[PDB]
């Protein structure tokens, strides 16, 4: 297949493989090195030596789980080795890394005798916090997983033994709140002894079925006590009292098919005498045991569930274990116990139930999902997944004992959950901590924000998020039908009950007209204009903010940006020597930079340029960081003619205004954000520390340098955002992404608040 | 002390740990998890399973070595666990890493007995492409090791054991040749019975020394045959049939000390009855068995070398293993062998000869080097190490027949190896390997260069890199002996041989102040102006050029840009329609970016604009790569007033005036160089596949792009070059560093080429 060939140059090109291996820290110096190594490195294996704990803290042990395997049981190929079995395991670290951040070592292990392999792995264990088996044939796997939980003092989990288990569990737990049975009255039939069949039973009767009620099949039928043809010591477990000895005879009755087999193992004719509402969990790869419409068709009210990309109820075992032992790993625990596989199942189905976020369905082509018959489980790429289930894995760590370090602040421990892909999202999310904090001191208030295009998908599909975040009080603009027809179009129940305003209804619609009226006649309104202008939702919601009828607005996620930002202007205005401007943030691993003037000002003019800069340090200055100024120019202080004088006079005039603040000018860019630079050629600047704030001369260096920051600097940045206004408004881009339109609003609500503050003065 | 407690920090703050992995292929989506896994890992495995080789092309074998220790001896604090000796191991990687672009696992083992660690280890063997033991105690060590290279059918070696005795070995090889000595008729005394001793006297040994004339001490004296106080199987190799039984006696007469023990192990009065010309390697740490200057004292004909980074011959393995398993892994052998380790002694000696790099002197702080008594061997940090270890090493495995893969273009296997760390340094690599194409096909003959600045520290150091790869033949500007001590006083004769003129001593010179005159007596010259300015060497030098007297010219390495600028335009020229232009290039992982004009021209009009771009697109064609331009803007095609109007008219010229090229305007940056943009928003636009060439609309706009990239974009920058004039020439800036004024050179020498071809029609 071209697919096949696809596959092999993925692997092949460029540098072979799939994985690499960088530093943690700077590596580059004389003094680097000796710090990393020696002399340096001794400091802490003395310091480990007299507390074995502190290996934790001064390694990646916290981070680091390795996967093993002989290559007996390799995907669906079987024992094939361990060398061929290699890609598979560098791909399973793959995905440790990508879905909770966990750093993954591959072992392949030429050793199919239980006792070589166990004797050879356990001594492992310094280096790993903890150990994920995989691919490994039964019914040796268990004899070994079950000797090194015992053997080793960090956890030990074989995941396609419990991975099934787990997601297709929580899948149960949903099925069977949906359909109002209880475990205990559940008849479970799975049909299939691999891996994962063993540990199935253990769950669902964890979770409060019966073992009673419970048939267990393989490739030669029922598995009955006493029947010798084709056990091992651990099927024996969960043998029945029953007298069916074919399949059929067992799923006459049956509640729930667990179907860890082949394809067509399943027949309409067992369909049709399975229980009412019947839950067929059919994950045999790369064909399940039925399709799910093949299914649907002898019995519509069958739920069904398989492991396949393009059906519903997608069982993948990611849901489950990069959750697992991130919680794990967290709290320094010995094991993974079954404490806490069974408090990853009650995480998993708990979060089933939360309505889906507009991310989530995005990931799947805006495709809406609500929790029933057809999204038993969370879509394996939820981002949410880490969020929910591992805290809770480690809550339960905790709480079994098996931790040896207490994660207190849950909150705190979910920002950084979070916080795991995005530099941008860390500081957002400072951003909502920072809103509820000044929120929760005006009495709870919250910013009351006003959205004209009140019909705008994106601008709907942002606001979902933004409310369980409570950030800000919506209101929309437009018919107030035709948006819940969006609404509902949407599928987002979420913000069923926030204001809807059409604004030619609304009482205060003429005290509108008229205060416009008076603010725009003499500039080329008459009384009719503003009764149509009015009817304009942006004018309507900026009047609206003018007049403290709402505490700011947003808009410009369907028009031009100019267009957007007219009336804005033309009804709030700006205060005293403001200057509207366009201001962007770039996020660093430690600093941000702060970008001005972006979209408005063609050509500013160097008073212009130090209202910009003053107003760029408010706004640093808000969030307790000391802002270092750089009038950007293409000279190195040349005072000459054109740009950089005045950038050298903005400067001047900047300081003129504010001599507490760090300002300088007229500089080169690199001159400006490197600290080394500036003390090297020109140690008479002002200007030390490198700068967190870049003014631009005019409006095509701003616009190219955000734009190709973002494009090739390979450094996360935000914005365009709107300041200098009376009061708290912003424009977005129609390019804008709901991400975009959420923070945005973010920032809307803090300068509302300030507004309220400065106001209080 | 201070210092251990910042080494604590280092590891401790921010990311516990010094290690991360990452992905080596892209894993964002649907698609890339459907290769990188399930269904599509399958078809690799397939593949290793029909051919086991083919483990190497699929997956990360190729490139991944274990450093495996029980922690029984770690640095200088010993049996101190597998646990703390973790971050010594973590280190070692990295440092692999970084000296080879090895990738590396740590792998901590928890077993003392020799047989449950070996039988550990064998297993991982389809693991790894090699495995570096580090760190384990004598003599379990020896036999771990000697059993495991049997064992493994990949490389197996003790880092500890033979590093030392390798690098320490390439020193006695060239100490050797300083004293006129043969090996067969040193003596040698090893002091010190560590892990490292027992390989010494193998190696030496393996270079032509006679193990009679070899006497090796432990703590209880000489070891004579039959001693069997303190005694294992290995000392047992090399007792000596001598009847000195304390070290002293050992050392009278004695041609080398090797010192592998501790400090003061090595009395003054030892010393006096050492040979003529002793060599005296005291290896031992934190301090020496004596101070290279308490030796010093007692015989000033002494030889002495360390591990100490603050003396002179600094022995530190990171000579020896990175170099080393690099040129194993490349060829697929089976072991590294004695063939190998010896190899890479004779690679490491012949380098010490070579004359010291100024990239290197500069490493150490500008001090300078030469071939000698106080340089044995390559300063650890030489860039050049494995650049001339490594192939060897597979040239020696591939005659020694451990090799599975065969290297055969040996430049192209250096070239790798250089463009280890550098997207750019494998540009300008190709950049010379195309200079040296089009010179060897117009008779081996090279471009004639011209430098004013013949005093200049920094392009003299840029020269002497720049011959050994024969670019270019220098002729240097000022008075011939006050540039003479120039050369003679930055240790540089590498360029002894090149033409240094003095302009007004010159014989062309009156032909030349003529030929200024009438070019310019109209403009503000009288014939005593001429006289003087041609003295000026930088008029000289382009004089030089317009006449063809030589090919081209660079200098402003001394000068402010314009100042250097101006007499090049003055003198040269443009040809038809030309315009001054600084161009640079912005270096990505696939293509480069093209930037311009980023120091000439102030505010260019369009006609300016669209030859900018043409001549920035010749320049691109040139390197054999479809130029794609875009006339940035801060609009998306508005035309309006202004800027863009500018731009989208400068565009329309463009295409006026070269219809079979990709060009378009006006667009914003991140709608340039991203054709995904452009292909949703404006599916019209005549440019497609994201632009290559970025023509700013100013100099505020380009200069803050360009130096803003370099500095956050955390892509490599190289530039700014000068282009249109009539002959080769080109500005440096002030700040250039010396990299940058050997790859200007280069192009400079490429341009003159190109010149000369156009001549030919």
């Amino acid at each position: 297949t071209n697919f096949d060939q696809e596959a092999l140059l993925y692997h092949q090109q460029g540098k072979p493989g799939k994985i690499e291996v960088i530093s943690s820290k700077p590596c580059a110096t004389e003094k680097d090195l000796s710090l990393a190594y020696s002399p340096g490195v001794a400091a802490p294996c003395k310091a480990i030596a007299k507390d074995p704990a502190k290996v934790y803290d001064y390694t990646a042990k916290g981070n680091l789980v390795a996967v093993i395997s002989n290559g007996t049981a390799v995907l669906g190929l079987g024992n094939i080795g361990p060398a061929a079995g290699k890609p598979v395991m560098e791909g399973k670290g793959i995905l440790f890394k990508q879905f909770a951040g966990i750093d993954v070592f591959d072992i392949e292990v030429a050793a199919t005798d239980v006792d070589v392999f166990c004797n050879a792995v356990r001594v492992l264990e310094p280096t790993f916090g903890g150990i994920n088996l995989e691919d490994i044939k039964a019914p040796e796997c268990f004899e070994i997983e079950e000797r090194l939980k015992k053997e080793m003092n960090i956890p030990v989990f074989h995941d396609d033994q419990h991975g099934t288990a787990i997601v297709s569990g929580a899948a149960l737990l949903n099925a069977c709140s949906i359909t109002n049975r209880k475990m205990e009255t559940v008849r479970i039939v799975v049909n299939g002894a691999g891996a994962s069949a063993n540990s199935c039973a253990k769950i669902f009767i964890a979770l409060g079925a019966r073992r009673e009620n419970i048939i267990m099949c393989d490739s030669q039928g029922v598995i009955y006590k006493g029947r010798t043809a084709g056990m091992n010591k651990y099927k024996e477990y969960f043998a029945s009292e029953t007298e069916a000895r074919t399949l059929t005879e067992a799923l006459r009755g049956a509640d729930v098919f667990v179907g860890l087999s082949v394809a067509g193992a399943l027949t309409p004719e067992m369909l049709k005498d399975m229980a009412k509402d019947p839950i067929i969990f059919a994950m045999a790869n790369p064909e399940p045991e039925i399709t799910p419409d093949k299914a649907r068709a002898a019995r519509p009210d069958a739920i069904i569930a398989t492991g396949r990309s393009d059906y519903p109820n997608q069982v993948n075992n990611v849901l489950g274990f990069p959750s697992i032992f991130r919680g794990a790993l967290d709290t320094r625990s010995t094991q993974i116990n079954e404490e806490m596989k069974l408090a990853a199942v009650h995480a998993l189905a708990k979060l089933a139930r939360e309505d889906v976020p507009d991310k989530v369905s995005a990931t799947y082509g805006g495709k809406s999902f609500k929790f029933g018959r057809d999204y038993l489980i969370p879509k394996p790429f939820d981002t949410r997944v880490l969020l929910w289930v591992a805290p809770e894995v480690a809550k339960a760590a905790m709480k079994s004992g098996v931790a040896t370090r207490a994660i207190e602040d849950w909150d705190q421990y979910r920002e950084s959950l979070e916080a795991l892909q995005g530099p941008s999202k860390v500081f957002i999310r400072s951003a909502i901590n920072r809103v509820h904090q000044n929120s929760a001191a005006n009495g709870g208030e919250l910013p009351r924000i006003v959205f004209p295009e009140g019909t705008s998908t994106k601008v709907l599909k942002a606001l979902a998020t933004l409310v369980e975040e409570k950030i800000c009080q919506p209101i929309l603009l437009g018919y107030p039908e035709r948006v819940k027809e969006k609404i509902k179009a949407l599928d987002i129940p979420l913000l069923n009950d926030v204001s809807i305003v059409h604004p030619s209804s609304h009482p205060k619609y003429f005290s509108f007209v008229e205060k416009l009226y008076s603010l725009r006649q003499r500039k080329g309104i008459n009384l009719g204009e503003a009764e149509r202008l009015m009817a304009d939702p942006n004018y309507f919601a900026a009047m609206m903010v003018n007049q403290g009828e709402a505490d700011g607005m947003v808009s410009g996620s369907s028009i031009n940006y100019a267009d957007a930002v007219r009336p804005i202007l033309q009804t709030i205005g700006v205060y005293k020597e403001g200057i509207p401007a366009g201001l962007n943030f770039v996020l660093l691993e430690d600093k941000f930079l702060v970008l001005a003037d972006t979209t408005v000002n063609l050509n500013p003019t160097a008073e212009q340029c130090a209202q910009i800069a003053l107003q760029a340090a408010k706004i640093v200055e808000y969030f307790g960081i000391e802002p270092r100024v750089a009038m950007l120019s293409y000279s190195n202080f040349s005072g000459a003619e054109g740009t950089p004088r005045k950038m050298k006079k903005a400067a001047e005039i900047a300081r003129s205004l504010r001599p507490d603040l760090m300002i300088e000018g007229d500089m080169q860019a690199d001159t400006a954000v490197n600290p080394e630079i500036m003390e090297r050629l020109f140690p008479f600047s002002g200007l030390k520390g490198g700068a967190n704030v870049l003014v631009f001369p005019n409006l095509e260096s701003s616009n190219i340098a955000y734009k190709l920051i973002q494009q090739i600097g390979k450094a996360e940045v935000i914005g365009p955002f709107l300041t200098g206004v009376r009061r708290s408004a912003n424009v977005l881009q129609r390019t804008t992404t709901v991400d975009g339109i959420v923070n945005s609003v973010v920032f809307t609500a803090l300068e509302a608040q300030y507004i309220k503050e400065v106001l209080k003065s």
